[PDB]
């Protein structure tokens, strides 16, 4: 039975495509990518059609994890098809819950990705107005959370 996860952030050009790429690498490394549908989407329409922010690409290149995506906004269908929708911050979470209540079928469990962090850094903060170190922190959070999520979903 194929499992599925959608990572979600505000623009879908940084936090969620990083989480998506980190997770895809993890399952590929453990020989189970074929068992997973992995994707990412945005709560907003700010960046639809755009590639991941290059500041995030720079970070990912340093860690040797390839990343490619075209930003898209989450849709009503996503709530029906995904097992998990894992988002970055409380604002994302409130929007996703609002949207989920507008559809008939919500298969997805909607949660903060950070709820999986063994180090308990609950929020994955938007690094848009931040510096290199903020992108690195996002990356590290995604690694820790994705590993924990794969090991045992809530
Ligand atoms: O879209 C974003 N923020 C945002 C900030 C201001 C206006 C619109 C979007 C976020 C982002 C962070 C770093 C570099 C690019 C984008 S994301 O949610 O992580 O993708």
């Amino acid at each position: 039975a194929t499992k599925s996860v959608l990572f979600v952030c505000l623009g879908n050009i940084c936090r969620s495509p990083i989480a998506e790429a980190v997770f895809r690498k993890l399952v590929t490394d453990q020989n189970i990518s074929e068992n997973w549908r992995v994707d990412s989407a945005a709560t907003s329409g700010y960046e639809i059609g755009n590639p991941p922010d290059y500041r995030g690409q720079s970070c990912m290149k340093r860690h040797g994890i390839p990343m490619s995506h075209v930003a898209r906004q989450i849709t009503k269908e996503d709530f029906a098809t995904f097992d998990y929708i894992l988002c970055m911050d409380e604002s994302n979470l409130r929007d996703l819950n609002r949207k989920s209540n507008q559809v008939k079928t919500c298969k997805a469990k909607i949660e903060l990705l950070g709820s999986y962090d063994p180090q308990k850094q609950l929020i994955i903060e938007d690094p848009y107005y931040g510096n290199d170190s903020d992108f690195e922190t996002v990356y590290q959070q995604c690694v820790r959370c994705c590993r924990a999520f794969l090991e045992k979903a809530h």
